[PDB]
């Protein structure tokens, strides 16, 4: 699915992301936008082997299971798969792990070039949120 970005937006909002961890509701609209072009069949192949999958592009080198990135992690416990869901529940739950982890949204390559620092808030301008 190819959210809209108030869609994508209120849909966040509903699974808790709005200030999850002190981001605001426009980072991860923002991280979105960038990573996947608010697709949630997005997937990208890294450098190293993984995958990035979904809309926020959540890798399987630590965060899902693929089946194809030997040694690597499966910190959100589900097939990567289940990131590219129409349904966001899968990423939303997996990024909210993520984004607890220490490093906030620096985790997302996109977030941290092209959503930190700037206003984010204009990713949810007009939204009925
Ligand atoms: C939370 C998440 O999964 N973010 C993705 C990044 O992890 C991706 O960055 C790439 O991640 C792989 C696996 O850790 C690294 O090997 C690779 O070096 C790294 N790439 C860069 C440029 O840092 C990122 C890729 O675009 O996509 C999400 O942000
Ligand atoms: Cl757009
Ligand atoms: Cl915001
Ligand atoms: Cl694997
Ligand atoms: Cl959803
Ligand atoms: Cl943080
Ligand atoms: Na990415
Ligand atoms: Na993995």
């Amino acid at each position: 699915k190819v959210f809209g970005r108030c869609e994508l937006a209120a849909a966040m909002k509903r699974h808790g992301l709005d200030n999850y961890r002190g981001y605001s509701l426009g980072n991860w609209v923002c991280a979105a936008k960038f990573e996947s072009n608010f697709n949630t069949q997005a997937t990208n192949r890294n450098t190293d082997g993984s995958t990035d999958y979904g809309i926020l592009q959540i890798n399987s080198r630590w965060w899902c299971n693929d089946g194809r990135t030997p040694g690597s992690r499966n910190l959100c416990n589900i097939p990567c798969s289940a990131l590219l869901s129409s349904d966001i529940t899968a990423s939303v739950n997996c990024a909210k792990k993520i984004v607890s982890d220490g490093n906030g949204m620096n985790a997302w390559v996109a977030w941290r070039n092209r959503c930190k620092g700037t206003d984010v808030q204009a990713w949810i301008r007009g939204c009925r949120l």
